[PDB]
């Protein structure tokens, strides 16, 4: 009944929340160069591998048979690769930077990275007794704010990719478009959500994993907006 | 009750003792250089136990009696992470790299127990009533010794033969790690928390197996990574 539909307008109101933070105007300000704005893109390593193996590890179970654990197990096939994206951009964006092991371990485990390394954490601690309708939510919601995230950053990824003439797969359209999914086949877990009937103790839950999972997204940007603070005499190298 | 908790955990350990990656280790005929061909995995381990400690083991809002004792034991195993980092450095393991070679290094599919293994033991720790919280540290603690008893032999062998402070695959480290033991002995279990500890110390010395299992297939994929220490 009105209680999914609760649920999909709270996610709507935290995406438009979530959509006004600073970091988001900053990566959005045509004034700045693009290679500035994206200065905070090496923060991001503390995050992708970890997402990655929140997708193969913790959502995934291919031994189910429910309707909607296979939905899941389709998706989070496709999400998982695109770390391989990130490390594409990673070098392009001039951030494959040659360093000690030891110099990467301790920027990736930097207490400035606390919320971005374990917001993945934080998800498989609340997914782990979820029935799989209640994993859709928290895919929905997770999904919400990444598609927010990478609608900004596509901004000056974009304007590089133009202008050095190289293929930009993890901070480009693509990575929207593809993640947002309108492809023949299996559905958006978005259509069956909206074709799902909450119990009153389901509804319950899912306003809390929607409330921690933008409370968790917030926590992590709030941390990029720190360290850009720290590093605006700073810009990503791409060359042509 | 807990007589039979502690003896599983003996048990576990005498179990645990004899996988073979072990007696690799303990083989004094293979330079020590090569028997910590294994070092450069515990990356995907030291940091993550830092932050297990620090975030998950670890509640600065409670005021329960059990709970007040974990704290105190998580500030000390807090530190370790550097030692590790320190012998990283002695051991010539810190090596000159592009950040996507660290990343695709400690992400490895090779390396996928060993970077889980924190991870495990956070979801099986979430819920716990901290006595339960006591057991999971104690388990776990017990498998970190009988590596730490093993890899310090290598250790001391370079630590001595190079002149240099080894803190990490060192005895400093295996004498610091042995007030919680204590109290487990002096603590009433219902049947429920009776199970719910077996069930701990099952799960922590089959993942501690898994992790053991990876250091000694790395070994074996890079038999020619040996430890390149240098004299004072
Ligand atoms: N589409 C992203 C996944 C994603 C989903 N949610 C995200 C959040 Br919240 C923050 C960051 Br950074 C990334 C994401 C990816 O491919 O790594
Ligand atoms: N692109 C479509 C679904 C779709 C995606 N790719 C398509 C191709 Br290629 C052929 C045909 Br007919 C349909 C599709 C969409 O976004 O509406
Ligand atoms: N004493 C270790 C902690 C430790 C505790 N248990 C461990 C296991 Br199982 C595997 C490895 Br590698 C390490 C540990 C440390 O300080 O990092
Ligand atoms: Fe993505
Ligand atoms: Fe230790
Ligand atoms: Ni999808
Ligand atoms: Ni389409
Ligand atoms: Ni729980
Ligand atoms: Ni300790
Ligand atoms: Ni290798």
């Amino acid at each position: 009944g009105a209680g999914m539909k609760a649920i999909l307008q709270l996610i709507l109101e935290k995406r438009q929340e979530f959509e006004k933070l600073p970091c988001f105007e900053f990566v959005r300000d045509e004034t700045i160069s693009p290679e500035e704005r994206l200065i905070l893109y090496p923060c991001i390593a503390a995050f992708a591998l970890n997402f990655r193996d929140l997708n193969r590890y913790d959502y995934r179970d291919d031994n189910s048979s429910d309707y909607y654990q296979k939905i899941i197990n389709i998706h989070t096939q496709e999400d998982a690769k695109h770390w391989e994206w990130f490390l594409n951009d990673l070098e392009l964006l001039g951030f494959d930077k040659t360093m000690r092991f030891s110099e990467a371990l301790r920027f990736v485990w930097s207490d400035d990275l606390l919320h971005t390394r374990r917001l993945c954490h934080n998800i498989a601690v609340l997914s782990h007794d979820l029935e799989p309708v209640m994993k859709m939510v928290v895919i929905e919601a997770m999904e919400t704010a990444g598609l927010v995230i990478f609608h900004a950053l596509a901004k000056p990824g974009e304007s590089i990719a133009k202008a050095t003439r190289r293929k930009y797969l993890y901070v480009a359209d693509s990575h929207v478009e593809v993640e947002t999914g309108h492809a023949v086949g299996t559905e958006n877990i978005i259509t069956i959500l909206e074709q799902t009937q909450l119990s009153s103790e389901q509804e319950e839950k899912a306003k809390e994993i929607v409330n921690k999972v933008f409370q968790w997204s917030t926590n992590l940007i709030g941390e990029f907006e720190r360290y850009v603070k720290a590093h605006r005499s700073e810009k990503a190298q791409p060359t042509a």
